[PDB]
């Protein structure tokens, strides 16, 4: 009958997916998302290589993550999307039940891992109307700013120019200068493309455009 305890074969368990996995996914036993988390429950109420028809369930999280309703091995599946930038690591328990006896719980922890799911949002607040006098070569013309929400070098951000590129210099801050004099007579307005770009391997950017002018010298103390 049923007088024997059911039991995982492992102490505890460590999962891992990456965040832009879809519903339904199967959630990994390492951190490079190959093979499969196995979570295995026997009884010996039950001969071995029979499925002992376990119920397993878990404490918390159960919007977010499932087991499989038969077999000698369960794995795991996501119910819902996840985001590594709002929670990373999930922690609960799964136990098994034969209808008349539990047995100990078991701790789960699941790694999300980051996918380069964001571009650079370039701040709001600084100003996108600038000016800059005329004839100064390295002359300070404005200041952008781009935050990148993902994980090291997924938010990281890099900034080059998408126009002007002999006239204007970006640094790595963000700072914006002339790579040469300009000449109001010449050119009294630029429409900058600025763009921020992550270090991922699978680079995301995003781009702003800054509206300059140019501030004139009168005529008469031009040299
Ligand atoms: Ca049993
Ligand atoms: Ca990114
Ligand atoms: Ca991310
Ligand atoms: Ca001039
Ligand atoms: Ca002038
Ligand atoms: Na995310």
């Amino acid at each position: 009958e049923n007088n024997q305890s059911p039991y995982f074969t492992m102490p505890s368990y460590q999962g891992y997916i990456l965040e832009s996995a879809p519903v339904g996914a199967t959630i990994s036993e390492s951190l490079n998302l190959t093979t499969p988390l196995r979570i295995v429950a026997l009884d010996k109420d039950i001969e071995d290589t029979k499925d002992p028809e376990l119920h397993l369930f878990l404490n918390d999280y159960t919007s977010v993550f499932t087991v499989t309703p038969t077999g000698i091995t369960r794995y795991l599946t996501l119910l819902q999307p996840v985001d590594r930038e709002e929670q990373q690591t999930y922690t609960f328990l799964i136990t098994a039940f034969d209808g008349v006896q539990e047995s100990e719980p078991v701790v789960v922890n699941i790694r999300v891992m980051d996918a380069n799911d964001n571009a650079p949002v370039f701040d709001p607040y600084l100003p996108r109307n600038l000016s800059v006098v005329e004839e100064e070569a390295n002359a300070f013309v404005g200041q952008v700013r781009a935050t990148d929400p993902d994980a090291g070098i997924n938010g990281q951000v890099h900034y080059s120019l998408g126009n002007f590129n002999n006239l204007f210099r970006i640094t790595s801050n963000g700072s914006i200068y002339t790579a040469v004099k300009l000449n109001r007579e010449a050119r009294d307005h630029y429409e900058l493309v600025v763009v921020a770009t992550d270090g991922a391997v699978h680079p995301r950017h995003s781009t702003l455009t800054l509206y300059i002018k140019v501030l004139d010298i009168d005529d008469n103390l031009e040299h």
